[PDB]
């Protein structure tokens, strides 16, 4: 980066917000997962979205990449600077406006988090349900595709994004679905939003999300059920989808993930391949809903539900930290997530085998996730140094993603591609919808340099 071009982006965002010191470099070159730093050739913190547009439209006539960068909680890889160029931290732009209780929409800039949404909400009656177990950028978020433990009852982030802002790669501003619209349905014209909803940074930049808001709960009753093996848990949850029991959130944990958590959390449940459960209603249809589930788990030999407001908040902040409970199992490793989702009806197959493979094999691996949704997680362990252990992981994962696409599944219900999975996209969806991809990239980033090296 030259330091004429350096100069031109500190008139844009002022100085302070410039950085190309090589540590504040190394600290937006990685996010969470175990992708190799690959740091930017600077850092740019814009204020407002004139300045973001201004920054895309430099870089972009000068050749220079760039790579969006939210809170950094990514696990694929999408921040990494593999082509050097301008990351555009976008945090400093933090402000949630147009909130419309009674249309329940909320437009949030990208430095807003979920935690600080559902603060702003606080007696308000309504929430935002998409919750990544990380406080992660909402932006983010949409930009990832993102869900959560809610998205079995509330939807994903493409159920609850309603319009976006984008900066566009060559600084023109798009309002996805029109500037300052919110509405329940449209049938006018091709839907934008849904294309930059996961989209992972390679289209355009998300400079604000309009979010769809719910209702708070009548009443909320959390429990964990623990069962004699994965199939039992995994049969039983098939069998509550198909039983159409609005479920809340419907978590599995196998027992290797279960005493991480633990040890992690000071939970002490017992140590078991686990459902973590919630129900919403009133006190009524709670009571039916718990009766018909309850029903169903003990037919597949499930215990007495474990019942759990601090109780039930420390049963799900454990949750959300499985991800850290995994690593702490090996103190100075690494993680890597698989992310496969598959038709409902063959997640007791995938699951058991992925169990039998992960005991047959040398790696650490922890298997948590959104049953839900027919989707999972295997959190798997890398030795930064041990390159063997690496490939050893690699394999895994590719085997196991390709045995959910021989499913009719996705390689990945929520965290995307990045770098990790670019092979499995290719097989997932073929030359045609390879080349349909790459030409909507094309027309969106004719010269490539919207976060190059990502998804395709
Ligand atoms: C402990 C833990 C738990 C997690 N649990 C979940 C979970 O349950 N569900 C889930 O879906 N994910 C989960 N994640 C992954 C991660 O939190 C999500 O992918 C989240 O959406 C990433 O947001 P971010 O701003 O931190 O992304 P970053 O790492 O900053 O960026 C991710 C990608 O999106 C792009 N990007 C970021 N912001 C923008 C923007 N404003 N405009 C355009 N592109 C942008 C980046 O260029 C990159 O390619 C978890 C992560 C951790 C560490
Ligand atoms: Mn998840």
């Amino acid at each position: 980066l030259s330091q004429d071009f350096v100069e031109a982006l500190k008139a844009v965002v002022g100085s302070p917000h410039v950085s190309t010191a090589s540590a504040v470099r190394e600290q937006h070159g990685h996010d969470e997962s175990m992708h190799r730093c690959q740091p930017p050739d600077a850092v740019v913190w814009p204020q407002n979205v004139d300045q973001v547009s201004r920054v895309a439209s430099l870089c972009y006539n000068q050749g220079v990449p760039i790579i969006p960068f939210g809170t950094g909680t990514g696990v694929e890889g999408g921040v990494c600077a593999v082509q050097g160029g301008v990351c555009i931290n976008l945090t400093h732009m933090d402000q949630i406006t147009e909130l419309n209780t009674e249309d329940f929409s909320v437009v949030v800039e990208p430095g807003v988090t979920r935690k600080a949404l559902n603060t702003h909400l606080r007696d308000s009656g309504l929430w935002f349900p998409v919750d990544p177990g990380a406080d992660a950028s909402l932006c983010g978020m949409a930009a990832t595709g993102a869900s959560g433990t809610n998205a079995v009852r509330y939807g994903t982030m493409r159920d609850n994004v309603i319009n976006l802002e984008v900066v566009l790669p060559d600084g023109r501003l798009l309002h996805t679905a029109g500037r300052g619209r919110h509405y329940r349905k449209s049938a006018a014209g091709y839907n934008l939003t849904g294309l930059f909803v996961g989209s992972e940074g390679t289209l355009g930049i998300i400079t604000s999300t309009t979010l769809r808001l719910h209702p708070a709960p009548e009443a909320t009753v959390a429990a964990t059920c623990a069962f004699p093996s994965v199939q039992a848990a995994v049969d039983s949850t098939v069998q509550i989808l198909q039983a159409a029991v609005p479920v809340a959130r419907i978590e599995f944990l196998d027992d290797v993930m279960m005493d991480a958590c633990n040890r992690h959390s000071k939970l002490n449940c017992p140590v078991a391949p686990t459902l973590f459960l919630e129900f919403h209603g009133s006190q009524q249809t709670l009571a039916e809903q718990l009766q018909r589930t309850e029903a169903i788990t003990q037919d597949n030999g499930g215990s007495h539900f474990s019942w759990a407001a601090e109780k039930r908040n420390e049963l799900w902040a454990a949750r959300h930290n499985a991800w850290y409970a995994a690593l702490a199992l090996s103190p100075g490793s690494k993680a890597y997530s698989t992310d496969v989702c598959v038709p409902i009806s063959r997640l007791p197959e995938i699951l058991v085998e992925t169990k039998e493979e992960i005991k047959a094999s040398k790696l650490t691996g922890a298997i948590v996730g959104h049953v839900g949704d027919g989707n999972f997680h295997c959190i798997l362990l890398v030795d930064p140094d041990d390159a063997e252990e690496q490939r050893r992981v690699k394999a895994f994962a590719e085997n196991l993603g390709r045995r959910a696409l021989a499913l009719g599944g996705t390689c990945t219900g929520e965290h995307g591609i990045g770098l990790g999975k670019r092979q499995l996209l290719q097989e997932e969806v073929g030359p045609v919808g390879v080349e349909t991809m790459r030409q909507l990239k094309n027309t969106l980033d004719p010269r490539g340099l919207m976060n190059p090296g990502k998804v395709l």
